[PDB]
C-alpha cells in the first residue's frame, strides 16, 4: 500500500560502516581480537555481541547500539552460560570490516528485515 521502503536507512549503515573500516592502518581500540561475525544468518547479534565488550573507544558503540536494534536475541555485559562463544578470534579491525561487508549486502541485497 505504501511506495518503495526506506532509502535513507540504507545510507546509514553504508556511511556508519565505510566510516569505521575506513579507518588507519590501526585496529579498532587496541586491535583486541574478537569472536568473528556470523554472517551465515544472525550476525547481527554475533557483532553485538563481540563489539559489546569493547571498552575505552566509544566511537563503534553506534554501529553496536543500532545491530542491537536488530540483534534478534539479548547479548551485553556478562550474560553467557553456554559456553559456545568461542570459536575463532580475528582483530577487531577485520572484524569491523567484516560487519561491514554482511550489514551492507544485507541492507542492499534488500533482506534486511
Amino acid at each position: 500500500g505504501g511506495p518503495v521502503p526506506p532509502s535513507t536507512a540504507l545510507r546509514e549503515l553504508i556511511e556508519e560502516l565505510v566510516n569505521i573500516t575506513q579507518n588507519q592502518k590501526a585496529p579498532l581500540c587496541n586491535g583486541s581480537m574478537v569472536w568473528s561475525i556470523n554472517l551465515t544468518a544472525g550476525m547481527y547479534c554475533a557483532a553485538l555481541e563481540s563489539l559489546i565488550n569493547v571498552s575505552g573507544c566509544s566511537a563503534i558503540e553506534k554501529t553496536q547500539r543500532m545491530l542491537s536494534g536488530f540483534c534478534p536475541h539479548k547479548v551485553s555485559a556478562g550474560q553467557f552460560s553456554s559456553l559456545h562463544v568461542r570459536d575463532t578470534k580475528i582483530e577487531v579491525a577485520q572484524f569491523v570490516k567484516d560487519l561491514l561487508l554482511h550489514l551492507k549486502k544485507l541492507f542492499r541485497e534488500g533482506r534486511f528485515n
